[PDB]
């Protein structure tokens, strides 16, 4: 490998932890491809995050970020972010974007202008609707479900159908973007970050960070309740686009996140400790679940023990109660 393509793998390693390892299984190349689109989403996310850089500063870089990928000596040195290295060395980054194949390069950049836009149509809104609520996070993680799925025909390992259904791909991101919301509530609030929709908050609370409150709590998790349902709405596209695929690397890498997300819902659900701190999964149940998510028989059994679970937590009087019943009955009964 050259200089180059290792001080990417080493930077998705720093980044991405031991989610490396699944992108490293990847076959053929797909491997290199998601390699770098995962390092430049970095790239875009660092910029996007940063709240040292001004609105007038950010927007030229968000809407103008897929063209960088193209200018051999682009870098952005005032970052003051955790993964700042990716945006500082942007020109190893790039180097190995543009020795990519062209149909890989043409799928990273299109996303990238895409993502950008709508990243940039955010920074002077919080999110209102829950029809808000799917368009920003179309524009932070459907759109790169979408992308990957591009990759993925693109190699010619999955079917044209993978990358052409951009609904199922779509609900790949949705599901992990909103599970990732839902759960980061406190820790964005003491960021001064606030991405729950408003038009569900506002129904419990008058502020956001009023759920931070002891005296709110109740009407916190009536609120987490059903942004949870919400979420779990995705489901069905998530067992639809998990079918299709027909190579295991891509399997495992798809699959992987997915039941996660599930884990981490079943663990958030009813639970007060969401607006105490991160409720997260444990490490040993996590590495049982990437183990055990290599096929569709077992993917289904993990979500339908998660939503049982679910299921038989759902307290009687809340709002939110039907509803949560609805979702998971007709998630158990299409496959
Ligand atoms: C077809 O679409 C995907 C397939 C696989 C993975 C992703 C997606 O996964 C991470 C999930 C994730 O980062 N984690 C952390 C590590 C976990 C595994 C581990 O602990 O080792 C899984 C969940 C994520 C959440 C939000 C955006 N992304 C994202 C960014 C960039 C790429 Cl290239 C792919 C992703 C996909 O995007 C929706």
């Amino acid at each position: 490998l050259s200089s180059s393509l290792k001080t990417c793998y080493k930077y998705l390693n720093q980044t991405s932890r031991s989610f490396a390892a699944v992108i490293q299984a990847l076959d053929g190349e797909m491997r290199n491809a998601v390699c770098i689109f995962y390092l430049v989403l970095r790239a875009l996310d660092t910029l996007e995050d940063d709240m040292t850089i001004s609105v007038e500063k950010k927007v030229p870089l968000l809407h103008n970020f897929h063209s960088f990928l193209y200018q051999p000596d682009w870098r952005f040195m005032e970052s003051k972010e955790k993964d700042r290295q990716v945006l500082e060395d942007f020109p190893t980054i790039s180097l190995e974007f543009r020795n990519l194949a062209e149909k890989y390069q043409t799928v990273i950049a299109d996303i990238c202008r895409r993502m950008g836009i709508g990243m940039a149509e955010f920074l002077d809104k919080h999110v209102t609707s829950e029809q808000e609520w799917d368009k920003y996070c179309h524009y932070v993680a459907g759109l790169v479900g979408i992308g990957l799925s591009r990759l993925f025909s693109a190699s010619e390992f999955e079917d044209p159908l993978v990358g052409e259904d951009t609904e199922r791909a779509n609900s790949m991101g949705l599901f992990l973007q909103k599970t990732n919301i839902i759960r980061d509530y406190l820790e964005d609030q003491q960021g001064g970050r606030e991405f729950w929709p408003q038009e569900v908050w506002s129904r419990y609370v008058k502020k956001l960070g009023d759920f931070a409150k002891p005296e709110n709590i109740d009407l916190a998790v009536q609120c987490l309740n059903e942004l949870i349902t919400n979420a779990l709405h995705h489901i069905p596209d998530v067992i639809t686009y998990l079918s299709r695929l027909r190579n295991q690397s891509v399997f495992n890498f798809c699959a992987i996140p997915q039941v996660m997300a599930i884990a981490t819902l079943a663990a958030c659900y009813n639970n007060q400790q969401v607006f105490k701190g991160a409720v997260k999964i444990r490490k040993g149940q996590a590495v049982t679940l990437m183990m055990d998510a290599t096929n569709m028989p077992a993917v289904k059994a993990i979500i339908y023990q998660y939503m049982e679970e679910i299921y038989h937590r759902i307290p009687d009087s809340d709002p939110s109660s039907s509803k949560t019943r609805q979702i998971i009955s007709t998630i158990r009964t299409q496959n």
